[PDB]
DNA sequence: TTCTGACGCT
DNA sequence: AGCGTCAG
């Protein structure tokens, strides 16, 4: 008991933009605002593949990974914005730039770890300590938490969503004020106050809305964030974990949504995260390996030690294009022209990266898929990246992959290529 | 018929 | 180094 760590040492938040690419397009084009709308890549095949969906369109059942022609069947008035196309491929530049706008605001409050194009973890532990001392013992008003939910409340002894939110918040604050709650619970609450401030700054300065999770570690903060989207933030306390996890499907937890999560369910014969507490650490290590076993044992108790890494900028810069079915590249000339198109986009992005961020990539990774392979990559080869030159890069990439071609004729490529990917990696200060 | 990007294993 | 997993 007294020596058992509870993982309540940090305050961590996860901030994630609401329907991010849609808001970027809605900021630019006011005709799209407050409408069912979606962002697609390409257009010819089935109207384009949807990658982002406004909450209004979600109500009609429109989702990511849906073809726009199918989406239009559920939502006839669906409005569509198309990703920019350059050199015959999708160009995500506008969204990466919007992302930087948001990340730079977040970094004013605390150290952040970019987790994707539209989300970052925040380590608020230090910021909270400072705000606590400033207060002098002052109680925390509900007015400071106008968009916060407390997961698990209200409980015990209104029929509208906002009323339920407030009743939960009141129960929580009443407990802190009394002194019923822990120091950790106070720290989380102050963390939520700062997170309100951060989300207000993002909205004021970019126009974009986001949601957030506040908890003691990255896994819980990420889980919390999704509980009340859009435009809300959720506090998940250590105390809330047993009830929360008791009916939480294992797949909902970050990293368990794939094959490992399926094996946990299958091997142990359980469904919910909370059921993991029955097993000893050694039992879990036996089935899932020393690292996974230790992580699972702690995680199902709400505990996780993964640090928020001080990293705002992506570690790699890459671009890729699929060539599905009949579009598969079947000639040497085709392969070279597309390697050049990818190389040109990469050069432009690398050159900008070097001016903005004082660094240079030193390795070029080339990846391809051959027709008939399920694997995202069939083959990956690296070479030196010594100069930001698209012609040189595309020539080098061709050099490293040319041996894969089995075709007896120099001009033909076999098997035909279904994917090309060029990635710049191994950055060094410049 | 998507286009990324982080990280683990060997 | 090259391959796989995971999350969108
Ligand atoms: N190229 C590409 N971009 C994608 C893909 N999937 C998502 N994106 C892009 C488009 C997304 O806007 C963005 C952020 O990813 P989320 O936060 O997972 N989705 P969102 O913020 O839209 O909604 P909410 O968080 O409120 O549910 O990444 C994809 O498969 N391919
Ligand atoms: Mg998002
Ligand atoms: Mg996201």
């Amino acid at each position: 008991g007294p020596h058992m760590a509870t993982g309540q040492d940090r305050v961590v938040a996860l901030v994630d933009m609401d329907c991010f690419f849609v808001q970027v397009e809605q900021r630019q084009n006011p005709h799209l605002r407050n409408k069912p709308c979606a962002v697609v890549q390409y257009k010819s095949w089935k109207g384009g593949g949807i990658i982002a969906v406004s909450y209004e369109a979600r109500a009609f059942g429109v989702t990511r990974s849906m073809w726009a022609d199918d989406a239009k069947k559920l939502c006839p008035d669906l409005l569509l914005a198309q990703v920019r196309e350059s050199r015959g491929k999708a160009n995500l530049t506008k969204y990466r730039e919007a992302s930087v706008e948001v990340m730079e605001i977040m970094s004013r409050f605390a150290v952040i770890e970019r987790a994707s194009i539209d989300e970052a973890y925040v380590d608020l532990t230090s910021a909270v300590q400072e705000r606590l001392q400033k207060l002098q013992g002052q109680p925390i008003s509900a007015d400071l938490l106008p968009s916060t939910y407390i997961e698990g409340l209200p409980q015990g002894p209104t029929v509208q969503k906002e009323g339920m939110r407030k009743q939960g918040l009141f129960q929580w604050l009443d407990s802190l004020q009394i002194d019923n709650l822990t120091s950790p619970d106070l720290q989380l609450t102050v963390g939520a106050v700062i997170v309100e401030e951060m989300r207000a700054a993002i909205e004021r300065e970019t126009g974009f809305q986001c949601s957030a999770g506040i908890s003691h570690n990255k896994v819980l903060a990420k889980l919390a964030c999704g509980l009340n989207k859009p435009n809300r933030q959720t506090l998940v306390s250590h105390g809330s974990v047993p009830q929360l996890f008791s009916q939480m499907p294992i797949r909902k937890i970050r990293s368990l949504g794939g094959k490992l999560g399926a094996s946990v369910i299958e091997i142990l014969g359980i469904e919910y995260m909370g059921e993991l507490t029955q097993f000893t650490e050694s039992q879990l290590q036996s089935h899932f390996g020393e690292k996974n076993g230790s992580w699972l044992y702690a995680m199902c108790r709400g505990i996780e030690h993964d640090p928020v890494k001080p990293r705002q900028l992506p570690k790699t810069i890459g671009c890729s294009k699929n060539f599905p079915g009949k579009t598969a590249l079947a000639t040497r000339e085709q392969v070279q022209w597309w390697l050049l198109q990818l190389a040109q986009e990469l050069e432009e992005r690398l050159t900008k990266d070097r001016n903005d961020n004082d660094r240079v990539a030193t390795q070029l990774v080339v990846s391809i898929r051959v027709q008939g392979d399920k694997r995202l990559s069939s083959l990956r080869r690296c070479c030196a990246l010594t100069r930001y030159d698209a012609h040189k890069m595309s020539h080098d990439a061709f050099t490293v992959i040319k041996n894969c071609n089995t075709s007896g004729i120099q001009t033909e490529w076999s098997p035909p290529l279904t994917m090309l990917f060029l990635c710049a990696t191994k950055f060094s200060a410049s």
